[PDB]
């Protein structure tokens, strides 16, 4: 520590650690939680390969497996990096501009990590606002911290996230020019604020910040761009994302789960609920990206089943196993803006929804819906547009919805493919896990939806549940 550059180096290292750190090959950095989040939803069917099958079953996170462990470690180690920067940035030799901007970036990253904790470790803020969530640290690794700090409530962790991000917004000037898509600038702060405020049910704020963002950047990608594999930060609709190169390639390993179509993908495991394709109108080009296929690389004649694949995510460089990781796109901001406006009874909600629908070739809404039916229509468009990008469980939790999974028949059907085209009879595979592990029917607000404070933390932090008790739904 000593100069502004030195503080930035610590922050850059924190970012790298968040994105790149394995906990086994099953968990490639922060994206592992995004993948878990979709496996724990209504729209994704996992195959039997290594990785996320237990997540699809709802046993992995409740079971405190490696994904759950990595979540806790990444969140708190990177928060500690942000706090080390924040403890030292005011003394850093450099320009006041750089001190402000670096301080803002540290606060924004810290706020993002508290948003992760708030949105995954407790039920919705309006289900129980005082429910236990997670400890809040704002100083690097005091006396209150060494003996344990009590966990704060879900409302308090949301408030911490929003406050950090609002402080960042003031500190990072609109004129600051970032040079890479993983770096946080004014637009990135507005976007994370929009998300955080939506999840916290601060509708007026969510509207305010997403309106500001869309006034600066309202780009929606073309059909060719949408079909290009969701694997490059160069895309103009990506507000935030993590690039991959031969030197920095750990995060790319998660394309072995997400890519169900490229020959050479190792696990091709994030397959589609066949019923998800029925959510799309003919003419919507996203519907074209959903199709039956045999496992990529397998002999087509030897294969008993087809699964529903999404061409959405593909490796950029399959030989060198590279693909970039999307974290935030403009389409999400249109959807946040629409949803906040629906809660506020602002008629403009439907226009933002229809802008996204139009861009994708989907049928526009031309009837007035009740606020509740408009919200459900918005939530459906989130599932359709954001499939595979890490939101399914987050929406289930914050909206107090239930996972829904219907059985698809086995067929067989006539499968058409190319080597030159041929046809063969194949069995069709849909969802596999239709209830929770203890045979409970899927319902809102299940214990099986939440990430859990680790066993290690329960031992080490003797004050963890002092202010807010551990949820009584846990029997172990």
């Amino acid at each position: 520590f000593g100069k502004t550059g030195d503080a930035e180096k610590v922050l850059n290292g924190g970012w790298n650690y968040l994105m790149e750190t394995f906990n086994s090959y099953a968990n490639p950095g922060y994206g592992a939680m995004l993948r878990a989040n979709d496996a724990m939803g209504s729209d994704v069917v996992l195959n039997s390969k290594y990785g996320f099958r237990t997540h699809n079953e709802f046993s992995a996170i409740y079971g405190k497996g490696g994904t759950n462990t990595l979540s806790w470690l990444l969140a708190y180690r990177v928060i500690n990096d942000c706090n080390g920067v924040l403890d030292n940035i005011d003394a850093a030799e450099g320009t006041q501009a750089d001190r402000n901007r670096i301080k803002g970036q540290a606060l924004a990253l810290r706020g993002f990590l508290y948003l992760h904790l708030a949105s995954c470790y407790s039920f919705a803020i309006d289900k129980d606002p005082d429910a236990v969530c997670a400890p809040i640290y704002t100083q690097s690794t005091e006396t209150i911290a060494a003996e344990g700090k009590p966990a704060s409530s879900v409302s308090e962790v949301y408030a911490q996230s929003i406050n950090d991000l609002e402080e960042a917004l003031e500190l990072i000037p609109e004129t600051y020019v970032r040079d890479a898509k993983h770096k946080i600038d004014n637009e990135v702060v507005l976007g994370i604020l929009s998300r955080a405020c939506l999840y916290a049910r601060q509708w007026e704020k969510a509207k305010t910040y997403s309106d500001k963002l869309l006034a600066k950047d309202n780009y929606l990608m073309t059909e060719s761009e949408y079909k290009a594999g969701f694997n490059s930060v160069d895309n103009k609709e990506w507000i935030w994302g993590h690039a991959q190169t031969n030197d920095q390639s750990n995060a790319s390993y998660q394309f072995h789960y997400l890519d169900t179509t490229t020959k050479g993908s190792y696990y091709y495991s994030f397959n589609v609920d066949p019923y998800f394709r029925d959510l799309f109108e003919d003419g919507d080009y996203r519907k074209e990206m959903l199709f039956w296929a045999t496992d990529p690389g397998a002999d087509v004649e030897s294969a008993a089943y087809v699964w529903m694949r999404n061409s959405k995510f593909r490796f950029r460089d399959i030989e060198n196993q590279l693909g970039d990781i999307v974290l935030m796109r403009v389409a999400e901001i249109y959807l946040i803006n629409a949803e906040a406006k629906a809660h506020l009874n602002d008629p403009d909600a439907i226009n933002k929804l229809n802008d996204l629908k139009t861009a994708r070739g989907a049928k526009t809404i031309h009837t007035n819906l009740s606020q509740q039916d408009l919200l459900e229509t918005i939530w459906l468009e989130r599932r359709k547009e954001l499939w595979g990008e890490g939101f399914s469980l987050i929406d289930i939790i914050r909206n107090q919805q239930t996972v829904v999974r219907n059985a698809y028949p086995e067929g067989p059907i006539d499968y058409i493919y190319t080597d030159q085209t041929h046809t063969l009879k194949k069995k069709t595979q849909g969802h596999r896990f239709f209830n929770f592990p203890d045979k409970s029917a899927f319902c809102p607000n299940s214990k099986y939806y939440l990430y859990r404070i680790t066993d290690s933390e329960e031992l080490a932090n003797k004050n963890l549940y002092k202010d807010h008790p551990k949820l009584s739904i846990y029997t172990k």
